């Protein structure tokens, strides 16, 4: 009986299990404390059980292990990781470990780890020798991320719209810029469930920071892959450590020649949190933001790449535009030009309720030649020629109109050529 | 194509481009032109704070060593790699050997110096420190020709109209100090060849009554000189 | 010092060593101090070189202050001028002689202990030595030894000890290592000195670089 099963179950199962075998007044404490107490009481019988989570190392040599369902929160559910484990299994941050856990004896509160049985979804012994991420060789996004879902709704119409306006590649680095109330979050949804439906092989990861709790809870119940989200109620350090540990966990996953995709909303919020938490360097720019603050989220964004010998790391991060606050710009032109692709949106298109609001002319990609073939490259270039003249709102109206009657993007291509 | 055709030997020069203008492949073409036409000269491709994939592509599509700094690490790495490349260039000068440097980009290096230089109270419009000005001046003037033997030369890359305000100030002071500056975009060509500032100064006095040859000094010659492409015109601003 | 490391260092080094245990009173520490310095200065006066290694000067000054009776002139925190007077003479006994002999003393001081005594001795003693080698704990987190930072480490009168060739190469290393980062400096120096066999070749490989 692993921690994951009772961690995932709702309150009803927890309270029923507590009242069945002798937990008193268990309904009036926080859920992480509830699972801690009930699992400690159950493990008082000395039955070793499996564990799951992601480990991290604090300032001291001792390390902790967290759970994904707990939104990567440090609490009573944390699992001990002794430094001896770090030496004897070359452990580093972000490795997902599965194995027997140790019930707590006198002198300790949390649960320790008896043994390891699965490191990064792999046998611990064969993972002792491994290639570090630092010396990996970046490469272009050769593999096209075919996200055309083909289900039959206007949401699929939006999917086809950014298929015709963007070239999403496996392992690329993408930025999304849009004004508030333009369609960012559920565009990221589109990306998430389209990747889930079209590419089940690759793992889906969605990172949300300082977002409203209702958005978090509707995102958690809509995406197939696991999603990590920390609301605005928590301090800046919460978001900072969430982002660090999630990006380095994705690093560890892609080190195993895996295809990892991270959807970030937003990156401006991450930069603001880092600026808040980082010590001042004494060299402040316009808007109350100093120099070294921007480095951390900016290397964070730069972590995305494609590995020549196996594995890819795609990051699709949103950037806020024209919100009336100067630092939002500061970040906007600080990250501008550092992404493999840019996706722009306009609020005025959303004003007339034409959706999505992607700016066809402004949106673009770097090195389209290597990603696709020559025939489809020219086939999209001729669309660029024919759709460039009229206005972007007129362009989108025209595109959605003559794409509504067409089942797929290809049939759209051969239906345009005859005209 | 050939560096001797464009940059020659011993003299500095710049190329300035806007975003989305074709910088990377142009630098590639310059690189292999140097490699084939003049294999004797030591190739040196340098990159500052740009995407790692392009760094790998640069260092894999050329033969010379490419010391580059991706855009992940902070600007201290950029500044210190700047001093160490300039010191190794000076050593190669003492080695009695010619070198060619393809740096990209000097606007990146200049505003990295700006955001890293300690505050000295000599800031100007836009918070540009004077130290972050004449340290780049020292680096850019270290590219002088070697009159005793061999000839060092560098090709410069600069970015224009990037939606910011820091870049055009250093661009105009490079204009003040530039030897030769290749241009790609539309407006800045007329901005340089026909200075709008000088035009406004002249128009403030309208047609200034320049006595005698002072009026005839300003001359413009367009010669359709023979070029391998075929009849490429050359326009010269003849002054006295 | 504890017996184990004392016994270990006794037969790592061939030089004579005198060590004293913590539990016994500081008075015997004081006495062994004056006998060791007196025999050292007698050997120096015989035109023979002497090198002394000491650990630690500020904490033995603390011990002397604790064991010395209070003269009545109490400074901040109970410190006495006469309490630091004897360690001050002990440390200043280091005296090179042009006629003959030498009495080199290399003593260490401990700071960041929670008691400002050792601090007070530190700013009362700093600047009175012909050299200084600052050392910090910030390097041991990254597990790099030695933890000898180079930017703020210095010495007095380099122009006389050796030839200006080593001086100018050291100056070049300083100017290429000072503005750049501290952890960066430490890793750079350890790596660049790792594959190099000797210091002469190390200077040569900076020169070629
Ligand atoms: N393809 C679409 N299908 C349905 N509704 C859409 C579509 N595109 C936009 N909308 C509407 O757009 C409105 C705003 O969408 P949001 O995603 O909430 O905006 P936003 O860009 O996320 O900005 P935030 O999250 O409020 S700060 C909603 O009322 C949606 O109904
Ligand atoms: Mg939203």
């Amino acid at each position: 009986m692993n921690l994951t099963e009772l961690k995932n179950t709702p309150v009803s199962e927890l309270i029923t299990l507590g009242e069945n075998m002798g937990l008193e007044n268990l309904a009036r404490m926080r859920k992480q404390d509830i699972i801690f107490a009930i699992l400690k009481q159950h493990a008082k019988s000395g039955e070793d059980i499996f564990g799951d989570g992601v480990l991290e190392i604090l300032q001291d040599g001792f390390g902790f292990l967290r759970s994904a369902d707990s939104s990567y929160l440090a609490g009573p559910d944390d699992i001990y990781v002794s430094p001896s484990q770090i030496r004897r299994f070359n452990l580093r941050t972000g490795d997902t470990i599965s194995g027997k856990i140790r019930p707590p004896k006198e002198g300790e509160r949390y649960f320790a780890l008896l043994k390891v049985n699965e490191v990064n979804f792999d046998k611990p012994e064969n993972a002792r020798n491994k290639i570090l991420f630092e010396n990996l060789t970046p490469l272009h996004a050769n593999s096209r991320l075919r996200m055309e879902r083909g289900n039959g709704s206007t949401e699929d119409l939006t999917a086809r719209v950014l298929d015709l306006a963007s070239l999403i590649g496996r392992g690329q680095r993408g930025l999304i810029v849009a004004p508030p109330k333009a369609g960012k979050t559920m565009l990221l949804q589109n990306i998430a469930q389209s990747i889930a439906y079209n590419h089940p092989d690759c793992v889906l990861m969605v990172l949300l920071i300082d977002e409203r709790p209702e958005e978090v809870t509707e995102m958690q119940r809509l995406v197939k892959g696991e999603v990590v989200a920390s609301t605005f109620d928590e301090p800046a350090s919460r978001h900072v450590q969430v982002a660090e540990m999630v990006i380095e966990k994705a690093k560890r996953l892609v080190e195993h020649k895996k295809d990892v995709i991270i959807l970030l909303d937003s990156i401006t919020r991450l930069a603001r949190a880092y600026n808040t938490v980082v010590p001042a360097s004494g060299k402040v720019l316009t808007g109350g933001v100093d120099a070294n603050a921007l480095h951390r989220p900016k290397r964070f964004f730069g972590a995305a790449r494609n590995v020549e010998e196996g594995g890819s790391l795609t990051i699709i991060a949103t950037a806020l535009i024209d919100t009336g606050s100067k630092m939002d710009e500061v970040i906007y032109e600080e990250f501008k030009g550092t992404g493999n692709m840019e996706l722009h949106l306009s609020r005025k298109i959303a004003e007339k309720r034409v959706f999505p609001a992607i700016d066809y002319n402004r949106s673009g990609t770097r090195k389209e030649e290597l990603l696709t073939t020559q025939e489809e490259l020219q086939k999209m270039w001729i669309l660029r020629k024919i759709i460039h003249p009229m206005g972007e709102i007129d362009a989108m109206e025209f595109l959605i109109n003559k794409l509504a009657m067409t089942k797929t993007n290809d049939d759209f291509f051969e239906m345009m050529k005859r005209s």
